[PDB]
């Protein structure tokens, strides 16, 4: 049941970036969150400038503790993985296992 049901819907994805403040913090975390809570499939992605290795560790950690703060409102559908150049994490909705 898919690309041919009858509204459809589609994925969303949100960026983020290191440093962040709690107030640009939070917000994101609704956005993303929203989009799990209608029901929607959401993905993370950790984009780094200059120094990745600063964000390399920073950048892990956040998924983390990111991941955690959704699990209360979602799921993780695929584990976080290393890209390229960039991190990107998979939230599923909090629905059936």
């Amino acid at each position: 049941v898919a690309k041919k049901n009858q509204k459809q819907a589609q994925v969303k994805e949100i960026k983020f970036r290191p440093g962040t403040e709690e107030g640009d913090y939070q917000v994101k975390l609704r956005n993303l969150v929203r989009f799990l809570s209608e029901g929607d499939k959401a993905k993370v992605s950790l984009r780094f400038r200059g120094r990745e290795m600063a964000h390399q560790e920073l950048g892990m950690e956040l998924l983390k503790r990111v991941e955690a703060d959704l699990v209360e409102y979602g799921t993780v559908e695929q584990h976080p993985k290393l890209e390229g150049r960039q991190l990107m994490m998979v939230i599923a909705p909090k629905k059936k296992k």
